């Protein structure tokens, strides 16, 4: 299983916009966002749709998989992330270079419609990615979040790491919806807690991410089969009860519970509940009907802050009763 | 091919079961419920009203064993001549592993809707190789108000009730609406907007209909309840009041499955409501950018969708498309 090396400092990290075109729209936030990462000392190679605007997205489907493929095939590159998520990412996947990555492997890291590109490239080249900050809406928000999300960033992509490596709960979250491009009040301190809802320890590789956005490749080239053993990573954010009870269903339906050793479930930024008062974990247990797999819930690695950088397709073991989860295989030269 | 079983005809007199697998209509629209179950018991029907009539569990009818159980109890009574869904939602594959397919197989029914119900109408054809129908849900459909629901009627009726040689002509609508009017109480007469379909790309393609409403299936996709494409049939696809975003998503997650190397030809409804973000593009010009330098004969505007008049429409038998000379043409028995 071939791997990326680590990220050092004075390395360029290259950006591109595979949906929204959040770098015309957000332009205070993309600013910050760049300055906080070249004052911790990285570079950043703009791709070529920054500042570009086609309404929903940031250019043509030609122009965008244009702009990820140069990034991929340039060699002074080490890392390459999303600057923000949007539906659009998996009409790139027929046009992506797999073969110039798979020849060079770099870090390839964001979430949410990312997703697809994230899986995707893994499907097809067997090396690793991660589930982890995208520029804009990471590395722009205001302190205090985005000093623990940057920590996170550093400790699996720049850090040596022995393992197992223990992936340590916040100590405080917020899914506020406030201080995008200015802030006005310092956002609420929660307190965090990961859920044990279904007890007990499962242990395999890893695969996942935004569940939504797994809808728009599943059945491809794009998506990794999920085998017997695997442990589901699955998040979403801004939904209603209605759309996830969809999602938990279709997975249901497709077996992937009948393979599946645990669950992981990312917290629901802004969840409308429609009135229920019910949970996300609760939707997906009605949907799961009492088979016991272990279920953790309320894992970090989601569109919460601050967010926990995540290798897709490596061995871990969650202990959903003790609410742990460590990475057991090396996912970084 | 050989004869099949298929579902009895619909006749004057015979029993229409209803049941709400997804949103809860029977109760937060009880004006367009009882209006569209007079209309039809003005025609002669009888309407069977299943266990989750007028329930309400906030998103849904009620809980996944509950609304499954409702579906099953009609599947499994011998006088329901054909069963209805309400209206959509989100919710209706929350039910596909508790339906009684056999009881389906057993005595097979029509089983008409659409938008949230493609989960089941495809299921069932997938699970017992029956058609089924995309077509009116009772309380959008039957509820809506004079002149469109006449129309609406008209079709269900030559479709379902009256013989028909073959091959059999769908004919176009002279008008249409997609007009968010009307729906408990009448303030205005809708427009009533000159019809047409559209000819995107020309061509012909005869073979097996397959579809319903797009973001529904990206819910049952790679499923044993989601039939699988095959070489040469025809994909129908419909959906309502979602964005240019969404849509793009779901024409790319078609063409990254493959679904365009294997259609002969393209039927896309009208998109009841469409917001275009800003951009003046039609649904079928962001299909078109998806499908890049592949030519499939492509038919749009196609009036089996959210919006009135609807269209009947059998799932799972041959049909002839044309898109050059906008027809559409029914070449196997779909009922006996
Ligand atoms: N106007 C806004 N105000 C607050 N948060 C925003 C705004 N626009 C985008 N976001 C955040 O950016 C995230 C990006 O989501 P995604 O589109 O899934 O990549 C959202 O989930 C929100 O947390
Ligand atoms: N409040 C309303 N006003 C007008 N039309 C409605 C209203 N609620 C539902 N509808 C119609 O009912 C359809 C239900 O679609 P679905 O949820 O997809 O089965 C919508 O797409 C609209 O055409």
């Amino acid at each position: 299983m071939p791997l990326p090396k680590s990220l050092k400092y004075g390395d360029t990290i290259g950006i591109y916009s595979p949906s929204s075109p959040v770098t015309y729209t957000s332009p205070k936030r993309f600013e910050r966002a760049k300055s906080y990462l070249l004052q911790k000392g990285f570079h950043i190679l703009e791709g070529s749709l920054t500042g570009r605007y086609d309404y929903y997205r940031s250019g043509s489907i030609q122009e965008r998989a244009k702009e990820l493929n140069a990034l991929i095939r340039n060699p002074n590159v080490s890392c390459i992330m999303s600057t923000i998520g949007g539906m659009n990412s998996n009409s790139l996947l027929p046009y992506i270079d797999y073969d110039a990555f798979q020849n060079n492997p770099k870090i390839m890291i964001g979430y949410s419609d990312a997703t697809a590109l994230l899986l995707g490239i893994y499907a097809k080249t067997g090396i690793p990615t991660f589930y982890g900050p995208a520029l804009v809406p990471s590395f722009g928000e205001f302190e205090p979040f985005v000093d623990d999300t940057y920590k996170y960033f550093l400790e699996t992509l720049l850090h040596d790491q022995a393992l197992p490596y223990n992936i340590k709960q916040p100590l405080f979250w917020s899914d506020e919806f406030i201080n995008w491009e200015e802030k006005t009040k310092e956002k609420e301190l929660r307190p965090n807690n990961w859920i044990s809802v279904t007890n007990g320890q499962a242990t395999g590789r890893v695969i996942g991410g935004n569940l939504n956005t797994i809808q728009g490749i599943w059945g491809s080239p794009y998506m990794p089969c999920i085998q017997e053993g695997d442990i589901l990573f699955i998040e979403d954010s801004r939904k209603d009860a209605a759309t996830i009870e969809r999602s938990f269903s279709f997975l249901k339906i497709n077996g992937v519970f009948d393979k599946v050793s645990g669950i992981i479930l990312g917290k629901h930024e802004q969840f409308d509940d429609c009135g229920t008062n019910r949970k996300p974990y609760e939707i997906l247990l009605e949907v799961l009907q009492n088979q016991r797999i272990p279920l953790l819930a309320d894992f970090d690695c989601c569109h919460t802050h601050p967010m926990i950088t995540m290798p897709i397709g490596v061995q871990v073991k969650m202990d959903a009763t003790n609410k742990t989860i460590h990475i057991l295989e090396k996912w970084k030269i």
